[PDB]
């Protein structure tokens, strides 16, 4: 029963640390490291989808998504011939369901594919993470059609650590505002420069404004859509935790990010900077 072991870790493993332990005394770096290689990656095996044609849409060929909380495209606004899109949906702080979706930089057969995810799910913020060396140019210089989807580029602002683009997007009679952050800097497999920017960056994404009575998920996207897409969003949640309750459980916000999507936070250095981070941000606090 190797996978009822997977879920039973998963949905059971944590390590509490109130805001004094994070910041004065933290679990040293090999405590962290065994910490980190103990964790399941809850990764699907090509077994377990059935889902003829899906590796044309993968830029990896052993990163997919879970079934229990994979994206699927109804197709409400085109005619093509599946449902399949590598993203899953990503529960928030407190268990929070649909607060984001994880899923792969858009390649250049699934550029349309993401666009029709932004529409069905009334996506209204994408961050993007990437490093300038580097994922396609999904977006357009000032307007484009994908599919059945015109997206014009309204605004464009170049922020210290990140460039916010403010776009439209239109079916039909209806268009929509869309918020795009692109946060540079960020190599596959490594952490940021610093935990600063990263701070700023998800500060930039809380003071989003939110006008939908009913707000769609926070799209965050890299490469693999597991690493620093894992980083991101465990570093948002982590501030979520401290800020509300004075304390977080890093392991468990781990342990509940690889049950909505395999993999998520890709290395022990990763795990560790997010516990560098959050002490950070700790201090930030009244």
């Amino acid at each position: 029963t190797p996978r009822e072991v997977t879920l039973h870790f998963l949905r059971t493993a944590g390590h509490p640390l109130t805001r004094w332990a994070l910041q004065r005394q933290p679990p040293s770096p090999k405590q962290l490291e065994e910490e980190f290689l103990k964790i399941p990656s809850n990764f699907v095996s090509p077994e377990d989808l059935d889902i003829p044609g899906h590796a044309s849409k993968d830029r990896y060929k052993t990163i997919l998504p879970n079934p229990q909380s994979r994206v699927c495209l109804g197709r409400a606004q085109s005619q093509e011939d599946g449902d399949y899109i590598n993203a899953n949906y990503i529960r928030g702080y407190d268990g929070k369901e649909k607060v984001y979706i994880a899923t792969q930089g858009p390649m250049p057969n699934t550029v349309s594919d993401f666009w029709e995810m932004v529409w069905q799910e009334e996506v209204s913020l994408i961050v993007m993470l990437t490093q300038l060396r580097e994922c396609v140019h999904y977006w357009p210089t000032e307007e484009e059609t994908y599919g059945p989807f015109q997206i014009r580029i309204q605004d464009m602002k170049e922020c210290p650590e990140y460039t916010v683009r403010q776009l439209t997007i239109q079916y039909q009679e209806e268009r929509r505002s869309v918020k795009h952050i692109l946060f540079s800097a960020w190599p596959d497999h490594q952490t940021p420069e610093s935990a600063g920017p990263l701070l700023r960056l998800v500060a930039e994404v809380e003071e989003s404004p939110e006008t939908a009575a009913h707000p769609g998920p926070i799209v965050v996207h890299c490469s693999a859509g597991i690493g620093r897409t894992g980083c991101f969003i465990a570093t948002r949640i982590g501030c979520q935790q401290l800020k509300a309750r004075g304390e977080v459980d890093i392991l468990g916000i781990v342990c509940q990010l690889r049950l909505d999507r395999g993999g998520m936070i890709q290395t022990a250095e990763q795990y560790q900077f997010l516990h560098h981070t959050l002490a950070l941000y700790a201090g930030q606090l009244p």
